């Protein structure tokens, strides 16, 4: 990469926001995946929109990748520089905007977490759901099409983004629904903002997004439940969906990933497939949702429900941090399965990993939110022993591919990346993968923005 151009990407951002050196590029070249570090020829850290703008157009004309980074907590590799480049850090734009809480709405930048805004929005009787166990950037969020424990109530990143600021990657500024716009439903045109959710940094830059905000619930409740066994626990889920409880958590763990978190936090769960079950409402009508949810998993052989506040929040901290506590059981990196299918073939595919998990050599652990018929195997791996992690790479594809065969997706919430592009081609078939490529194409001629991802 030409002096002449690090010179230019100065002139936009200022000398303390471009970095070439080797330690700071490789702290960009990787997420939390185990993908392999692909460090960034540059890190770039644009202060506002217009230089977001600028050092996009100088980096496309000058044919150089641009790679988008948020918190780097990404699990699929959308942050390694496979071709070099630039990677745009964007968490310098920390602001909360249009903050519009009789319309249930606001607008943050790349550097806001959901912490941040939720912590803004004390006082406010105004929450944001979508609830990412990492710590993660709300643009990087909308980018990965991210959902949450929260999602299975009050819906994913799809459902709750209102609209993009997006600099597109010769620089030009889309507002995808209108420049400050904000609503409940629109038909005007096509929808570009659903086009932009999910893109991981392929079509564009997210540098703002418009969240939908949400009623704190009236009155809360949180317990465990534990199961004699996986069948008995994903039955449960399936008929309390089926039963249309609205709950607004549903979490399984297995019993693998409840002694990790139980090792990994406060928690002390029996070591036993479990659900963890939270409920919003007021008094009659959280009655009513736990006599219903007691019953149904009653008869599956389920606990009385283990009550939980700060119990509340150290049963959701050590949900949250299950990929960190699967990662504690060998001091490794891992690889996370995410597949969703109908809710009736859940039982089938979980309880068919289990026993394939078992069957092999491999360790996993499963975690999954499954009231949206979504699970992880989280599969770690010594990052040194090349036969473990195509055993991993064979399990988690032949996962996938047992998903599709169910009429259910390869991904639920992570994204594409780096790996799962061949399982994208299977899912959507020849005129799917050519009608995104065709997206793609418009959007990014040169197939410089983050290039080698999804397609
Ligand atoms: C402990 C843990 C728990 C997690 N739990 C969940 C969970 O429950 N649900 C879930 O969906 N994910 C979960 N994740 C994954 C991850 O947190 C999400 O995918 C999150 O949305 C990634 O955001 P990020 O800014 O950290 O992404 P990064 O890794 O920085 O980037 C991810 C991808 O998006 C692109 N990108 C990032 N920011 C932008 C932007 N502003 N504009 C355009 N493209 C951009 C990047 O180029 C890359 O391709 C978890 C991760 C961890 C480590
Ligand atoms: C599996 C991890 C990465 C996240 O997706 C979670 O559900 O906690």
């Amino acid at each position: 990469l030409s002096q002449d151009f690090v010179e230019a990407l100065k002139a936009v951002v200022g000398s303390p926001h471009v970095s070439t050196a080797s330690a700071v590029r490789e702290q960009h070249g990787h997420d939390e995946s185990m993908h392999r570090c692909q460090p960034p020829d540059a890190v770039v850290w644009p202060q506002n929109v217009d230089q977001v703008s600028r050092v996009a157009s100088l980096c496309y004309n000058q044919g150089v990748p641009i790679i988008p980074f948020g918190t780097g907590t990404g699990v699929e590799g959308g942050v390694c520089a496979v071709q070099g480049g630039v990677c745009i850090n964007l968490t310098h734009m920390d602001q909360i905007t249009e903050l519009n809480t009789e319309d249930f709405s606001v607008v943050v930048e790349p550097g806001v977490t959901r912490k941040a805004l939720n912590t803004h929005l004390r006082d406010s009787g105004l929450w944001f759901p979508v609830d990412p166990g990492a710590d993660a950037s709300l643009c990087g969020m909308a980018a990965t099409g991210a959902s949450g424990t929260n999602a299975v109530r009050y819906g994913t990143m799809r459902d709750n983004v209102i609209n993009l600021e997006v600099v597109l990657p010769d620089g030009r500024l889309l507002h995808t629904a209108g420049r400050g716009r904000h609503y409940r439903k629109s038909a005007a045109g096509y929808n570009l903002t659903g086009l932009f959710v999910g893109s991981e940094g392929t079509l564009g830059i997210i540098t703002s997004t418009t969240l939908r905000l949400h009623p704190a619930p009236e009155a809360t409740v949180a317990a465990t439940c534990a199961f004699p066994s996986v069948q008995a626990a994903v039955d449960s889920t399936v008929q309390i969906l089926q039963a249309a409880v609205p709950v607004a958590r549903i979490e399984f763990l297995d019993d693998v990933m409840m002694d990790a978190c139980n090792r990994h936090s406060k928690l002390n769960c029996p070591v036993a497939p479990t659900l963890f079950l939270e409920f919003h409402g007021s008094q009659q009508t959280l009655a009513e949702q736990l006599q219903r949810t007691e019953a149904i998993t009653q008869d599956n052989g389920g606990s009385h429900f283990s009550w939980a506040a700060e119990k509340r929040n150290e049963l959701w901290a050590a949900r949250h941090n299950a990929w960190y506590a699967a990662l504690a059981l060998s001091p490794s990196k891992a690889y996370s399965t995410d597949v969703c299918v109908p809710i009736s073939r859940l039982p089938e595919i979980l309880v068919e990993t289990k026993e394939e998990i078992k069957a092999s050599k491999l360790t996993g652990a499963i975690v999954g939110h499954v009231g949206d018929g979504n699970f992880a195997c989280i599969l770690l791996v010594d990052p040194d022993d090349a036969e473990e992690q195509r055993r991993v790479k064979a399990f988690a594809e032949n996962l996938g591919r047992r998903a599709l065969a169910l009429g259910g997706t390869c991904t639920g919430e992570h994204g594409i990346g780096l790996g799962k592009r061949q399982l994208l081609q299977e899912e959507v078939g020849p005129v799917g993968v050519e009608t995104m490529r065709q997206l793609k194409n418009t959007l990014d001629p040169r197939g410089l923005m983050n290039p080698g991802k999804v397609l």
